[PDB]
């Protein structure tokens, strides 16, 4: 069938730790003999408003940053800030440091969430990054620090770190170097996400994995031109469209033989009849949350 | 704030997956101690002469890229045990465990020995459960963790027509009405989790989706007589204490909630959505709505 799968989590729950600054707990993520974690950890909570992080760190010794994985304590010979990320200098490279890399992601992509407490992993879960930078994830106090991250072979990729919950309940947070992605601050002053929009290339790439699991019956004799379809899904809050999105599709185009933007007009239809008491791959709403990457990789 | 189908972090059954070899068919094993454990069907019937004939070096054990020299072999049900020479020493604290009908678990979906996605799952009514597996995945484990000890409870054994799947404990006895041979075999008619999806409207309201609430309350026979109507579960009285805790975390008692989902049966949603599903969600337990939501 057709589940979101998330990444089997064995080689990040090898590098969560624990960072503590006074009386602040959060996880970070130990890769040979750095510590990341969420530069927000130096910060009292009247200085949340707005912090000086460059003046609360020269503040700073090493010995005021307690890191601690398993039972073992790791001792600080050095830190540094990048962006909005805390660098951590060990005394002990990672022994369980998989292959991995840093990446930045771009909305509509999808990547596994390792949430972690107290440097403990309690769960993982798929994720994708919305439209507005923002992602709906599953987040308690103390989360500050998990990561999210794909794995192609034996290369991890790390591509979220977890800061904050905004008000209306959805996450905010860096890639690991610590930049931002949206335009949020690690600043407790009021901010507010763009209006969240459906991943259009996603959930065409999800109607052509229904069709390749065998279901026909949202398909219409209808085809569209890549501007009425823009016109159209803009009015659901559906993601413009673009020629980029109808390339990466060609390979599922091809596989079932419907073109691009025949799918596009049976799209189009859905949106004007709703599910009519139907469901696609078990989903009575039009899935968004599987790239065309994903698609292909599990059908 | 957020809610999400979880699974538990699969490192601890990661270091234990292992492909299994014989002739032409490969299929995933697990490594425990000194013995790996895999579907019998891997031998292809009958299996006590089938098994009889096999020597020890028909299984060929590929652990990564090292391999384990089969010494015995031995069947317990549907469960091929074989006794290898050296044992695993990423062995976790585990133990084997039978779960029910309603309760949930990961699944680490493997391809050749290689582990390569997980994802949470319910035991159905009709004892399948609804995953996602392409060729390779037989042998493919479900557990829970507690603490540090992984209970193992599923080996998925068979695909079935309606796209479900079936399979075993790890002491191979099968989950539901079902054999390990070529014969046509349906699912039966399956039914709802009716005390998960009260779990799950209590995880809506725990995140502020309010709007299904009403201010009646109702009976478990009422209500029950309304659950076989719309081929729901019985609802018993060990179901209502088990929603208690959220009972109280909430103010929602477990009658009240129980109106609410009868008047979801009847009426559906009026084009609305809890917790960003179009439909009334049945795969979370009580436990796990706790464990994600508080603490
Ligand atoms: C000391 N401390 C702090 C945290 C921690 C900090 C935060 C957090 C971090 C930063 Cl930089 C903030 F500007 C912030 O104000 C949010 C806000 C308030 C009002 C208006 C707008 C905004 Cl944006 C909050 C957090 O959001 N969470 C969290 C909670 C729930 C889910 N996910 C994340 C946790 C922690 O985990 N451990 C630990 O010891």
């Amino acid at each position: 069938g057709f589940r979101k799968m998330a990444f089997p989590s064995g080689k990040v729950e090898g590098c969560m730790v624990q960072v503590t600054c006074g009386t602040t707990t959060l996880n970070g993520l130990w890769l040979d003999d750095v510590v990341y974690c969420p530069r927000h950890v130096i910060c009292t909570s009247e200085d949340m408003l707005n912090p000086n992080y460059e003046d609360l760190l020269i503040r700073k010794s090493n010995h005021n940053f307690l890191v601690q994985a398993g039972n073992v304590q790791l001792r600080v010979i050095g830190h540094s800030m990048q962006n909005c990320v805390l660098k951590l200098k060990v005394d002990t490279a990672n022994p369980k440091t998989p292959k991995y890399k840093f990446v930045r992601i771009q909305p509509g992509q999808t990547f596994s969430v390792l949430a972690c407490y107290n440097g403990s992993p309690s769960g993982v879960y798929q994720c994708a990054m919305r439209p507005n930078f923002t992602i709906k994830g599953s987040f308690l106090n103390g989360s500050c620090g998990s990561v999210g991250f794909n794995i192609d072979y034996d290369c991890v990729s790390f591509c979220y770190m977890h800061h904050m919950e905004l008000p209306t309940g959805v996450h905010a947070g860096t890639d690991l170097e610590g930049n931002f992605y949206g335009p949020f601050v690690d600043r407790q002053t009021a901010q507010a996400a763009g209006t969240d929009t459906t991943i259009t290339v996603n959930v065409l790439a999800w109607l052509y994995a229904a069709v390749i699991n065998g279901d026909r019956w949202f398909l219409n004799r209808f085809t569209t031109t890549l501007n009425d379809f823009n016109l159209v899904a803009m009015k659901y809050n559906y993601e413009p469209l673009t020629q980029d999105h109808v390339d990466i599709l060609g390979p599922l185009s091809a596989q079932t033989g419907i073109a691009v933007l025949d799918m596009c007009a049976s799209l189009k239809e859905l949106l004007q009849n709703g599910m009519n008491g139907r469901t696609i791959l078990g989903s009575a709403l039009l899935e968004d949350e599987f790239t065309p990457f994903d698609v292909v990789r599990q059908c």
